[PDB]
């Protein structure tokens, strides 16, 4: 296993100036010609010419049109092509070849393959050396001149980067179109998509060159009436790029793809991005709520890397979240932008410290920037792209938004058309805090730990008053675990945006506040404080951390009611319901290692009960912050603050804290599932595809969190409701009714009502799959047996294979049946899995991240099944590497 070092860069001893592509797709195999028009560096030192080649079958390759012989003049291992530097020429000289491959059977999903009828490339980040040789990595920036071939009935249409320059006949049924794209770009950035693809297009005039942009979208001709959405967002996505941070499009024409067959979200190959089709194609009558916030986010994220990850590109795949991390922060401005609701950042944090906290834990833990791996797509991780986002966000907060913009302008204008790394952004915005400060003495070098040290960071309060002098103080520390990373863990730079609350009148005390901790500890004073408050720490979620308030649950019940920022009101609900958690979860393990007769519970507090409801009743409240506020925090946040997590005793905490609160507030759970249903259920725009109203699919969303309260809680006739939800016209609900009906006879009268629904649509179907696997069912095992036998069967669409299994791994008392049993069933899809598509199996190793984090019996049995699968004699590299780094080898 060779392992690359972040230490060890160096630029190649080779240039690639051009790249001559002709593609040739036949029904069996497709023929790679390739001309490299290639140089000699000045960091040359007359080493072999080593070319990047996976999986190819070479017909011929050449030096100056001169054929190479194989064993004298070069080797040729599936993986590397050598050739011997004695027939490596000293100046500009031309490399050829060609090579077969076939994207019939190519379901790795990575270089060029078959999705149903379309033929696709996908080339990062190492994909690019599976189609033809080259030396794949992101510093060797070359001109691309493509032609594409293809019987012109199965193919009608042909796409890749730059101007489409001419399209021929051929002999045979055959077609051709020639493609230039002068730009340099790297590799990774390449595309080709052939197939009968059907489109919507509209044309953008950019706001300060005025320039015609034509925007195209694709899919096949059964789902392009779902496409209107993606334009729609496109549109709006180019619109704040220019708002915002002032930056147009600029290229003549920008192609969206759907393809039904995709690893990920979406791809940002330059003018023709590449989608998963559940991440672009929805309708109002095939779609749940969720795609139209999915379809903004992916859509947006593609279209901002055209700056932030294509015109400034990579220096090396070390510098990921550079891209990744910076793209992801410019799609989270985009979104809350556009949605205009609380919960959209809400909904950024609970993700945070939910899979990305667990992850910073776990032994897979790494800095957004790594020190080191063998798969490099093993780190497009959580921690690389979102907290890699708050990271870039904190710069945000830092500088504000006058001079964030100016910041990111220097980084823009100094790195546009040229490769750049996490110190180039660092450097620019540290002008921008210059500036700032009013002192070039000024500089932010601690902050570059943010991109070295790994581990989350733990920040702790003690409040001080003196009535008499009307003075407060905030005594903070920052402590950050030490790991296997660092040895010594170092304070960072972190932002705190705080307020302080009247406690009389829940009035703001002090004017917008960043307080700037930079050392182990600081105290931080307030004079003119009339009265003690209740501080508002971490405003907006201001940084990546732990965060220990040390309130007491009164006065986050104060906040939780008064408090004017969003993110603190739901930490000090989630503060108050992890206390009760903590506090239940022992009195029930006590109870269960000491196997008492009988023994008692905390209450969970009354007036914390009644602040629910206050908040539920307030119809001047948001609809979307009310379905966080009744739902308990996510089993992964809550794992993060349990050492050998008994997961029957913490289902049992749960359930219990549910019914404590559901025993009082159940009927006014009924009174508002009944009084939203005219707005949240509203068909006004149901057949217009351009209308979204997130404010009223966040109504739904409580709606379809109320019902599942009261059906857990078997609700005085509830199973009628559930039975006129099915009713419903958005699939959000009438999936929902199927879900919520597994406490219910009708159940498995609903599953074959909703299957009927959804069997038509590809998207749908899987949708219907995940709301299967997700059903809390006593019998979910012979469930997902059944969905494997009658729907899944053979599929190696990742899309099916995710539906299936991944929402059923959360199922906190089923998965993890002390018999071990879904751990035994996972392990098996994963190896399955890992046969023909390696980064999908790693993904459906998700469930094995907190195996150290449970109790002795079920970490044994986790163990055993990684171990397993470790031993696999086929296994890939990928997922040999994952499990290795999770079980500390
Ligand atoms: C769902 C989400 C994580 C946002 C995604 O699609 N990421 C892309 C990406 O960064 N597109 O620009 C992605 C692309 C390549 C690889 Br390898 C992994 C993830
Ligand atoms: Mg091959
Ligand atoms: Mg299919
Ligand atoms: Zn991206």
């Amino acid at each position: 296993p060779k392992i690359h070092y972040r230490k060890d860069y160096k630029p190649s001893g080779f240039i690639i100036n051009q790249v001559t592509l002709n593609i040739n797709i036949h029904d069996q195999e497709t023929i790679v010609r390739s001309v490299l028009d290639m140089d000699i560096s000045k960091h040359n030192v007359g080493e072999d010419l080593v070319f990047d080649g996976v999986g190819l079958k070479i017909n011929e390759i050449s030096i100056n049109n001169k054929k190479l012989v194989e064993g004298e003049e070069y080797t040729y291992d599936n993986e590397f092509l050598t050739i011997f530097s004695k027939f490596v020429p000293k100046s500009k000289f031309a490399f050829s070849s060609e090579v077969i491959i076939h994207p019939e059977t190519n379901y790795a999903l990575t270089g060029l393959y078959k999705s149903k009828n379309i033929i696709v490339s996908q080339c990062e980040a190492t994909g690019f050396r599976r189609i033809t040789f080259f030396i794949d990595r992101p510093d060797m920036m070359a001109k691309y001149d493509v032609t594409v071939t293809a019987d012109k009935e199965k193919y009608p249409v042909l796409l890749s980067n730059g101007d489409k320059v001419n399209e021929f006949e051929i002999p045979g049924g055959r077609h051709g179109a020639r493609f230039n794209d002068p730009p340099l770009k790297p590799c990774y950035l390449f595309a080709v998509v052939a197939g009968d693809l059907k489109h919507l297009s509209a044309t953008y005039i950019t706001k300060y060159t005025k320039k015609k942009v034509e925007l195209y979208v694709f899919s096949e001709e059964k789902y392009v009436s779902k496409l209107q959405w993606a334009l729609e967002c496109l549109k709006k996505s180019m619109a704040f790029d220019e708002d915002y941070f002032g930056l147009e499009y600029d290229l003549s024409r920008l192609n969206l793809v759907a393809v039904s067959d995709f690893n990920v979200g979406a791809m940002e190959n330059k003018g023709l991005n590449i989608f998963n089709a559940n991440s672009l194609l929805a309708s109002k009558k095939n779609s749940i709520d969720f795609s139209y916030a999915r379809i903004l986010t992916v859509v947006g994220h593609e279209y901002f890397h055209q700056y932030t990850g294509n015109r400034v590109t990579l220096r090396d795949w070390f510098q990921l979240t550079l891209k990744e991390g910076l793209t992801v922060h410019r799609e989270n401005l985009f979104s809350e932008e556009m949605t205009k609701t609380v919960t959209t950042r809400l909904s950024h944090v609970d993700l945070l410290r939910s899979v990305q906290f667990l992850e910073d834990s776990s032994p897979l833990s790494h800095p957004i920037r790594p020190e080191s791996y063998v798969s490099m797509e093993n780190f497009y991780t959580t921690t690389v792209y979102d907290k890699g986002s708050e990271v870039m966000r904190m710069y945000l907060t830092i500088l504000g938004e006058e001079y964030y913009k100016k910041g990111f302008d220097i980084y823009i204008k100094k790195n546009d058309g040229n490769t750049a790394t996490c110190e180039d952004f660092n450097y620019a915005m540290e002008q921008a805090y210059k500036m700032k400060k009013a002192d070039n003495s000024a500089n932010l070098n601690q902050y570059l730990l943010w991109f070295s040290q790994s581990g989350t960071p733990h920040v702790s309060f003690k409040y001080n008053y003196d009535a008499e002098k009307k003075q407060y103080s905030i005594h903070v520390n920052q402590y950050t675990k030490p790991d296997e990373n660092q040895k010594e863990k170092k304070p960072l730079f972190i932002p705190i945006s705080v307020g302080l609350i009247n406690p009389e009148n829940g009035k703001e005390m002090i004017s917008q506040t960043t307080l700037e901790l930079t050392k182990e500890s600081d105290t931080f004073v307030f004079n003119n404080i009339a009265v003690k408050p209740i501080p508002s720490l971490f405003r907006g979620f201001s940084a990546p951390v732990y965060i220990e308030d040390q309130l007491t649950d009164e006065e986050r019940i104060l906040l939780l009611k008064y408090d004017s920022d969003a993110f603190v009101r739901y930490n000090s609900c989630t503060n108050i319901y992890m206390k009760q958690i903590l506090m239940n979860y022992n009195e029930f393990l006590k109870a269960k290692n000491e196997k008492l007769e009988s023994f008692q519970l905390t209450p969970v507090n009354a007036q914390f009960i009644d602040a629910i409801k206050y908040l539920l009743e307030d119809p001047h409240a948001d609809a979307g912050f009310k379905s966080y506020i009744v739902s308990l925090p996510q089993d992964r946040y809550i794992i993060n603050f349990v050492s050998n997590l008994d997961t029957d005793v913490l289902a049992d905490t749960k359930e219990y804290i549910y019914k404590q609160i559901g025993d009082k507030l159940n009927d006014v759970y009924y009174k508002m599932f009944k009084s939203l249903e005219a707005k949240a259920d509203d068909l006004t725009y149901f057949n217009d595809e351009s209308h979204v109203d997130f404010d009223q699919m966040n109504m739904r969303t409580l709606r379809n969190t109320l019902l599942s309260l009261l059906s857990k809680a078997q609700y005085p006739n509830i199973l009628n409701e559930i039975i006129e939800h099915s009713k419903s016209p958005y699939p959000s609900n009438w999936l929902t009714s199927l879900s919520v009906s597994a406490y219910f006879d009708k159940y498995f009268e609903l599953y074959d009502k909703t299957y009927k629904l959804s069997k038509d649509d590809e998207l749908l179907l899987q949708e219907w799959l995940k709301t299967v696997s997700r059903s809390d069912r006593k019998d979910i095992y012979e469930i997902l047996k059944k969905l494997e036998n009658e729907v899944l069967k053979d599929s190696k669409n990742p899309n099916d294979i995710r539906a299936v299994y991944l929402p059923f791994t959360n199922n906190l008392r089923r998965f993890h049946d002390i018999s071990g049993k879904g751990y035994k069933l996972i392990a098996e899809v994963i190896t399955k899995t890992d046969k023909f598509n390696p980064m999908v199996a790693t993904q459906l190793c998700e469930p094995f991240k907190l195996w150290n984090k449970l109790d002795t019996k079920r970490q044994e049995l986790m163990l055993n099944e990684m171990n397993t699968m470790l031993q696999e004699p086929q296994i890939s590299n990928n997922l040999k590497e994952y499990l290795l780094r999770l079980t500390n080898k």
